[PDB]
């Protein structure tokens, strides 16, 4: 409905993100405390993780002090990367773009 | 109104007669529940999240209560390990994101 993709809630709410001068798409997830994002090569140091969600667990690298631009928006926090079946901005970078619910 | 997302947006939601807490999801196409009987009838589903697939059970037109708001569509019932509020009911309590 009402545009990115949407608003309302409608449609699922996907945006283009770069992260390592790649664009690809995310959802953005308040459900989400932490982003995680497909396999791809980060610069810097990383530390394994696990977080669990519906299904169980799944390790994760954790990068931080990454540089990623959402929807247009600049944030520069911790990235997770794992095998998520979907690429999810969590509130870490939600809250940097000023991102709100409001009903 | 306007929830930050500084800490988990947690709501206490009515449903089947009881109280919960819930998360509220915009990452979730779907509400899906912790184990709880509900009325009526069921199909079995299967939900995919991280870390892979539960087996559900899918209740139609079931009416909830969000934060005070009433609400009616569909809840998946299973071993979610947090009850979360998905965007087919986000939409019937007005809910928005905004940036
Ligand atoms: C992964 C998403 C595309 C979909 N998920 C909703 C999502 O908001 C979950 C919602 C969630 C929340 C807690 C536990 C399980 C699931 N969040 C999540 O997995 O976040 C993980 C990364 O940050 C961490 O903080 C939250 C858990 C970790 S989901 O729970 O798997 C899901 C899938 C299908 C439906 N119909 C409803 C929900
Ligand atoms: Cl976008
Ligand atoms: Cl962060
Ligand atoms: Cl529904
Ligand atoms: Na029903």
């Amino acid at each position: 409905s009402f545009n990115f993709p949407q608003i309302t809630l409608w449609k699922r709410p996907l945006v283009t993100i770069k992260i390592g001068g790649q664009l690809k798409e995310a959802l953005l997830d308040t459900g989400a405390d932490d982003t995680v994002i497909e396999e791809m090569s980060l610069p810097g140091r990383w530390k394994p993780k696990m977080i669990g969600g519906i299904g169980g667990f799944i390790k994760v690298r954790q990068y931080d002090q990454i540089i990623i631009e959402i929807a247009g928006h600049k944030a520069i926090g911790t990235v997770l990367v794992g095998p998520t079946p979907v690429n999810i901005i969590g509130r870490n970078l939600l809250t940097q773009i000023g991102a709100t619910l409001n009903f």
